[PDB]
């Protein structure tokens, strides 16, 4: 064995030695218990930095830890390749998305071989490949012909100057970001999955997962953001129905959440696109300037809940049908069109939006609800004017004394008695707009014929492929420019015909790849059957907390298509999911000629700070998250190359819990690199002593304290760490435990021929219990102690006999006389010394029937009765 530990060496042998022996190359063994434990695959846009390394060791030690406990472990990666960070670098290189793309796995595949992760390469997939999104074109013609995937004319956002279509991101000020021009809302054909049909699946299933951190199902309920409520009707009144038609002359529809509060409402609002709105504003100036600024804005949420709420009186009327009101429309810039009815009523008394409306106009409050003895001001909005919980119902006529949900019934009752309302559920769900019009994406397999219309690509004929050999410039998708494309026959009546030539939001791919890699090469459906039965859902899923929503619900979606379709049988697609923390990183700029700022890479700065290229100084900026945005991304192979990739994993797993951020420290690497050294000297010295014996194993009678201790120690760890890797996911205080039997050791003469048997006992358990997280060293050390495959010896076992401490001797006294001895364990309370001191022989004879008046319990030396 060499002295020093060597990481350059040691690491690329171990690595070599995983790869020959297959251990990560697995397959469907029914002999074998399955885990699937799945990282949250990346882009590949450049190169993988210190924070996804986080992400994919912890995957790794999970998957490892599982592996030694005898599983059959499916850790499988790959690359979600479609999107806009390769059009943007074809912009920027004159470079193809393609080329570019494949280049950046190749370099990133490197980098993640480099660390050792226990990863089956051979399922790999790159999602931008035809093998890979043939199948989601296929899913899409399936649910196409269902009607679950359908065609509709949607808004976007058209800038005139730059002739593209453009992303909400990318319009400030309702201006192009590119190019400052007005942008128009432009109506356009668009494929939408309507996974509002799956409201109710999708939100009732959450329920099923025990196993999910409560906030991920939270944000993905209000999401869904499903509510019970009712269908309102307000008779138009005979004085307000000039220009109105139809239905419109006869009522105005509303939708309420709280019709428990309807005998308190005082005004109603309809969005500017509302025919009343229309009706109203035919003579009214003030209203059409009104109706042009609404639809002159953002319907962006997050615009809307920071927006100035406005309105301006309609002078028409509508009628309450519960207490008979006339009250006056409004127009309101918070009312939107298509929203269900496009109207809504108001209580001011009773909702916090509404209040403040009617404190800016003026307009009546009515309060119809209390709650207990608590003050009401009309002129100041409390929390508990909108408490649905914990109130009764006042001014409500016959309604009045009852609770949310029995004037909810009542209010339901009366309503369809006089035909003027119903119960109804609604869901802010909106179904899933798939169109871009972007080149870099899955081509959308419909074909355009003009006398069939919008057809499906036959099965036989799919994938419709990209073309790769194409260099996108921003003036518009070149796919509507290469006739090579979209010229084509009709597949149902053979004329001429033309491709679709939108492409798919990338979303798709990633909410199907964990069934693909089951198995990854069936050219005869996305997932074959034998495969998805095996594997049946995901064990334990690993990501970030930015796709807890829609990333998350898109693929609870497929599952649930997927199953309905037949190609799975589980309902939901992972089991366990861990939201890791950020890693975060000070950051580093020079400014710019033109004004910037020059953001530059911690590896390329030396620290007042200076970059390492030049000497001149460089401003030190503030710390977060890695990522390319500011060019603060620690690349892995450096720090590989300088220290080795088990003090990356190392340093990783040990700097904080995982889900907690994780601040970048050279002197965080450094105590990592010193533990490594640490470890190796420990095992050297022990096997410059000696050389290796076989472990102490069975019964430890007649072994002296001290090492008793050290087993002790030994199992009580073996016993943690299990518990911190298996149910606790918390890699770092398993990572101290081990330090502290270490520390121990240390502390333990383990000289004798009994003691070296010890020793070997307790490192042939600290490297197990360390291979999950630094595999590379613990292989190297384990092939130094013993000759069994590190993987067959398996996780270490916990010897609970070496958990037991010995008995002691109590005194027994009765009034303060020693009357005789008990013997109890050492963890015996306080009341088991009673128990056992009163029962003694001695102690029950000097009592002469007497009760104790009073027992005193010293622990560890006497019991006394009086
Ligand atoms: C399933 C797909 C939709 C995933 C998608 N391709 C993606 O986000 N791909 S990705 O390549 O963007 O991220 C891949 C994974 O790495 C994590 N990750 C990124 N930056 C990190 C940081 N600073 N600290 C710590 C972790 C960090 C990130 O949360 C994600 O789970
Ligand atoms: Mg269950
Ligand atoms: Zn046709």
């Amino acid at each position: 064995m060499q002295e020093h530990y060597q990481p350059a060496a040691i690491e690329p042998a171990a690595q070599k030695k995983w790869d020959d022996a297959r251990i990560s190359n697995v397959s469907e063994d029914a002999s074998k218990p399955k885990y699937y434990c799945l990282s949250m695959f990346p882009y590949p846009s450049g190169k993988l930095h210190m924070g996804h390394v986080r992400n994919y060791t912890i995957g790794d030690v999970l998957s490892r830890f599982k592996l030694l406990n005898g599983f059959n472990v499916m850790q499988p990666m790959g690359w979600d390749a479609f999107g806009m960070p390769a059009e943007n670098a074809a912009m920027k290189n004159n470079v193809a998305p393609a080329a570019w793309t494949y280049d950046n796995i190749e370099y990133m595949k490197t980098q993640l071989k480099s660390l050792g992760f226990a990863v089956d390469w051979e399922r790999e997939v790159a999602t931008c490949k035809p093998e890979y999104y043939r199948w989601e074109q296929w899913l899409f013609t399936k649910l196409f012909e269902k009607g679950i995937v359908y065609r509709k004319n949607g808004t976007v956002n058209w800038d005139p100057v730059d002739q593209t279509v453009l992303a909400n991101e990318q319009v400030i000020d309702g201006r192009g970001w590119r190019s400052g021009a007005l942008i128009e809302k432009r109506e356009i054909p668009m494929y939408y999955f309507k996974i509002t049909d799956y409201a109710e699946e999708l939100l009732n299933d959450l329920d099923k997962l025990e196993h999910w951190p409560e906030q991920v199902k939270t944000m993905q309920r209000n999401w869904i953001g499903k509510s019970r409520g009712m269908t309102v009707r307000f008779a138009v009144s005979d004085d307000s129905k000039q220009g109105l038609e139809g239905d419109y002359a006869k009522f105005l529809q509303v939708y309420t959440t709280r019709p428990d509060t309807l005998m308190g409402a005082t005004y109603v609002a309809v969005a500017a696109e509302h025919p009343l709105a229309t009706a109203a504003a035919a003579d009214k100036p003030e209203l059409q300037a009104f109706i042009a600024e609404c639809k002159a804005g953002s319907v962006a949420e997050a615009d809307m809940a920071t927006m100035e709420k406005k309105g301006v009186p309609t002078g028409r009327y509508v009628v309450n049908p519960l207490n008979g009101d006339k009250l006056e429309v409004w127009i309101a810039n918070y009312v939107l069109w298509g929203y269900g009815d496009g109207a809504v009523m108001a209580v001011p008394a009773h909702d916090e939006r509404d209040f403040e409306f009617a404190a800016k106009y003026n307009l009546p409050k009515k309060q119809v609800i209390a709650v207990g003895d608590n003050a009401f001001d009309a002129n100041r909005w409390q929390e508990w004017y909108g408490d649905k919980e914990n109130g009764v119902l006042v001014n409500s006529g016959d309604l009045d004394g009852l609770d949310f949900q029995t004037a909810f019934d009542a209010v339901a009752a009366k309503l369809q008695s006089q035909g003027a309302g119903e119960p109804k559920t609604q869901y802010r769900l909106r179904d899933w707009g798939i169109s871009r019009q972007r080149y870099w994406g899955c081509p959308i397999p419909i074909v355009h014929c003009e006398k069939c219309g919008n057809v499906p690509v036959p099965a036989d004929q799919l994938p419709v492929v990209l073309p790769e050999n194409v260099v996108p410039d921003g003036m518009g998708s070149p796919l509507a420019k290469m006739p090579e494309f979209y010229e084509t026959s009709c597949p149902c009546c053979g004329g001429a015909a033309k491709r679709e030539t939108d492409t798919m939001d990338t979303f798709i791919e990633s909410s199907w790849y964990f069934f693909r890699y089951m198995s990854p090469k069936f050219s005869d459906g996305m997932v074959s059957a034998e495969s998805a039965k095996y594997w049946g859902a995901v064990d334990q899923y690993i990501g970030g907390i930015e796709h807890a929503i829609l990333h998350l619900l898109y693929a609870r979606f497929f599952t649930k298509l997927m199953r309905d379709e037949g190609l799975v049988n589980v309902d939901e697609p992972f089991e366990r999911l861990l939201t890791q923390g950020m890693v975060v990183c000070e950051t580093y700029y020079r400014e710019n000629d033109k004004g910037g700022k020059d953001w530059i890479n911690p590896a390329d700065v030396e620290l007042s700070a200076v970059l390492k290229a030049d000497g001149l100084p460089v401003v030190i900026s503030g710390t977060e998250k890695m990522s390319k945005s500011k060019n603060n991304g620690v690349d892995p192979q450096e720090l590989i190359n300088a220290y080795g990739a088990d003090t990356a994993r190392l340093f990783m797993m040990f700097a904080a819990p995982p889900e907690q951020s994780l601040e970048w420290s050279d002197s965080g690497v450094e105590g990592a690199h010193r533990f490594l050294r640490r470890l190796w000297r420990t095992v050297y010295e022990y096997l410059k002593q000696g050389g290796a014996v076989k472990a102490f194993a069975g019964n430890q009678d007649g072994l002296s304290k001290e090492l008793k201790d050290l087993r002790h120690k030994l199992h009580s760890t073996t016993a943690k760490v299990s518990d911190d890797y298996g149910r606790r996911q918390q890699f770092n205080t398993a990572i101290a435990a081990v330090m502290e039997l270490l520390n121990q050791y240390d502390k333990t003469d383990t000289g004798s021929e009994q003691g070296r048997a010890v020793a070997q006992e307790v490192l042939e358990a600290a490297v197990r219990l360390l291979w999950p997280i630094v595999p590379h060293i613990c292989e190297t050390l384990w092939s130094e102690l013993n000759g069994a495959k590190l993987w067959e010896a398996g996780w270490p076992t916990v010897d609970e006999a070496a958990l037991v401490k010995s008995e002691i001797e109590v005194m027994v006294q009765v009034n303060g006389k020693l009357r005789g001895k008990i013997t109890v364990a050492a963890d015996a309370s306080k009341a088991d010394l009673e128990a056992a001191a009163l029962a003694n022989e001695g102690a029950v004879k000097f009592m002469e029937g007497k009760p104790a008046k009073k027992i005193i319990v010293v622990p560890g030396r006497l019991v006394n009765i009086v």
